[PDB]
């Protein structure tokens, strides 16, 4: 069964491509990764740095989640990120989406042991 960190990986993690990010890059990754199945997931990033330096995030700067508890950890250098938020006109299953390249700190929340990210809340 698929962990909560093998799960950040498949949902959050491409440290295949530098940035760049083609116009198709969002329909084909959402797909891809699975995304598309059980609905078109509205709004979804994805991170281009090594796993190692996203993981290092956990031991960076420790502030708020969204939802309020107190796991969650801003990356202290902006990382390059593909933000990929669906369409007005997207209709499952053809989920379409908008793709957008930043260079972006990152805001992830950990858990476990060891302390690894398991959920993408935010990038500022
Ligand atoms: O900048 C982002 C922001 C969010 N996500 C995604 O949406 C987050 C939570 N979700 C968003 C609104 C509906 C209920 C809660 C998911 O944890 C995360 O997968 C991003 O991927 N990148």
């Amino acid at each position: 069964k698929e962990t909560a960190a093998a799960k950040f990986e498949r949902q959050h993690m491409d440290s295949s491509t530098s940035a760049a990010s083609s116009s198709n890059y969002c329909n084909q990754m959402m797909k891809s990764r699975n995304l598309t199945k059980d609905r078109c997931k509205p709004v979804n990033t994805f991170v281009h740095e090594s796993l190692a330096d996203v993981q290092a995030v956990c031991s960076q700067k420790n502030v708020a989640c969204k939802n309020g508890q107190t796991n969650c950890y801003q990356s202290y250098s902006t990382m390059s990120i593909t933000d990929c938020r669906e369409t007005g006109s997207s209709k499952y299953p053809n989920c379409a989406y908008k793709t957008t390249q930043a260079n972006k700190h990152i805001i992830v929340a950990c858990e476990g042991n060891p302390y690894v990210p398991v959920h993408f809340d935010a990038s500022v």
